[PDB]
């Protein structure tokens, strides 16, 4: 077993061999590490899964581990985990399979000018996809998958414009693989998964390159991948059909529960919803457009888009209550880590990880840390708010659900819009109302713990009816 030594944080092995406090860790993720926080402080190491887990939980300590350090390595651990759970050889350029920068390709398609199409395309597809009046009574999660994962997928692999039934299986099938996916993180064979393997092959299949050659209006996004998949890369067909997965899970396994969260508190508070209401009924009618089903679309640019800071602020509200995100980076080589609570002795191949739910749910930063405070991201005149304190210094990282520095999500630009797209239409077109209003926050489903934005628990039914 391993033992503490000179300046190296006080260790916790658990009682379980090679799983340790995984278990425990699983349980409650945040109360394990608030229980932690209690016995041994801001800094402190857990034996999970086979590794040892430096947790940095003092707030003020954030930046001393998001720089991009000569000792962290944050790209090995992401590389392996997709390796295992998609089914691919290793995108590591080390392992000789590819000699591209993922992340550069990331960068130049999500971001700059690709992201102005990639954009106007999400627009274009929640509408076709949107649009005597009747009230339909539905789950909100169930609903906004149906939308937001046929929208996603079209305006990323493109429209095959030859089909209903289709869309509806590649919803079910990565509903299918979804569900298993924090076991696959785990180390559990998706051979174990039936109905889940079966579900992962058939999503793959269809992103084959044969299959998404044939469909219109594909992203610069994936045409890139295809062409650095022929270009850089020895892997075969179905591998090369798996890396396309890989984006499909990013792309939708965040975006659905963040967009139920934004959708759900919206509603919930009738005061961020009047708010809201006002504020794209102003934005559309300044940018002159008109809302009607059977005319022509909306088109709103991203300065118009980006000028939404009572959305904005719901967006971040909603986030920062549901973000579960483990933020991790690896040491390349033995070093000492210097933190405003002290300096620290790490060993190679270790991981530096950061649980930032324990920041966006701190009273000391945040005050009434576990109400949806609508405004909470806006000022007096109702400009985004960037100033958040703790104790008395004023905080670099204060909100990180898609992370920051060099281990930050390169969708989040595109992220924030789509769900925007979404709350703007939904305004637009429906009259909402919630089946009972006065009802309790769904419970977060801590199964999802480190993989992102955390679901509900269970499905809340609300109704909607077209306005005349
Ligand atoms: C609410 C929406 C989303 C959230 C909260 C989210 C969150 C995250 C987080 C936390 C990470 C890992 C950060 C870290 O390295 O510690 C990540 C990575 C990533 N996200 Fe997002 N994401 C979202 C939407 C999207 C969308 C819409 C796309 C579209 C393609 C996307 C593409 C990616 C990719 C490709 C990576 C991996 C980057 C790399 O390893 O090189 N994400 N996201
Ligand atoms: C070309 C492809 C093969 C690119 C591969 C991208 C892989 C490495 C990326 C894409 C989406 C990323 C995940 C996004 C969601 C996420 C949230 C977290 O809080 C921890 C890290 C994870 C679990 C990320 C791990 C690395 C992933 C899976």
């Amino acid at each position: 077993s391993r033992r503490r030594q000179t300046g190296e944080p006080p260790l916790e092995n658990g009682l379980i061999p090679y799983l340790g406090c995984a278990l425990q860790f699983g349980a409650n993720p945040l109360e394990f590490l608030r229980a932690n926080q209690r016995k041994h402080g801001h800094v402190f190491t857990c034996k999970l899964m086979g590794k040892y887990v430096h947790f940095i939980t003092n707030p003020l300590s954030y930046h001393k581990v998001l720089c991009h350090g000569k000792y962290f390595d944050w790209k090995k651990f992401h590389f392996a985990l997709s390796a295992k759970a998609f089914g691919h050889r290793s995108i590591d350029p080390m392992d000789g399979n590819t000699t591209e920068n993922i992340n550069d390709t990331f960068i130049k398609t999500l971001q700059g000018h690709a992201l102005n199409s990639l954009t106007e395309s999400m627009m274009e597809n929640l509408q076709r996809i949107m649009r005597t009046a009747a009230w339909v009574t539905e789950g909100m999660y169930s609903f906004c998958y149906r939308v937001m994962f046929e929208a996603g997928y079209l305006t990323i692999f493109g429209r095959d414009l030859t089909q209903k039934a289709h869309i509806l299986n590649n919803l079910d099938n990565f509903k299918q693989f979804d569900k298993v996916f924090p076991a696959l993180v785990a180390g559990l064979p998706i051979h174990m998964f039936r109905t889940a393997h079966n579900a992962r092959e058939k999503l793959a299949e269809s992103l084959r390159h044969e299959n998404l050659q044939k469909r219109e209006s594909i992203s610069e996004l994936i045409s890139l991948r295809m062409f650095l998949n022929d270009t850089l890369s020895t892997f075969d067909d179905l591998e090369k059909a798996k890396t396309h997965l890989v984006v499909l899970w990013a792309s939708q396994a965040n975006t659905i529960p963040a967009t139920f969260w934004s959708l759900f508190q919206m509603i919930r508070n009738p005061e961020a919803m009047k708010a809201a209401t006002e504020e794209v009924k102003r934005t559309l009618e300044n940018a002159g457009q008109k809302v009607s089903l059977e005319g022509n679309p909306i088109c709103l640019s991203q300065a118009e888009l980006n000028d939404l800071p009572v959305l904005d602020s719901i967006i971040k509200e909603s986030l920062r209550l549901s973000s579960a995100s483990l933020n991790i980076r690896t040491a390349k080589e033995d070093f000492t880590l210097h933190l405003e609570d002290g300096s620290y002795n790490i060993r190679k191949d270790d991981i530096i990880a950061l649980y930032p739910q324990l920041m966006h749910l701190d009273p000391e930063i945040y005050p009434d840390p576990l109400t949806f405070k609508y405004d909470r991201y806006l000022d007096e005149n109702g400009k985004t708010k960037t100033t958040f304190y703790c104790n008395g210094l004023k905080l670099k990282y204060y909100y990180m659900p898609f992370g920051s520095g060099a281990t930050i999500c390169p969708g989040r630009l595109f992220a924030i819009h789509e769900i925007k797209q979404f709350l703007i239409l939904m305004l637009s077109y429906f009259e909402l109302e919630l089946i009972e209003g006065q009802a309790k926050c769904p419970p977060l489903d801590q199964s999802r713990a480190g993989l992102g934005i955390l679901p509900p628990l269970n499905d809340i039914e609300f109704k909607y009816k077209f306005k005349h």
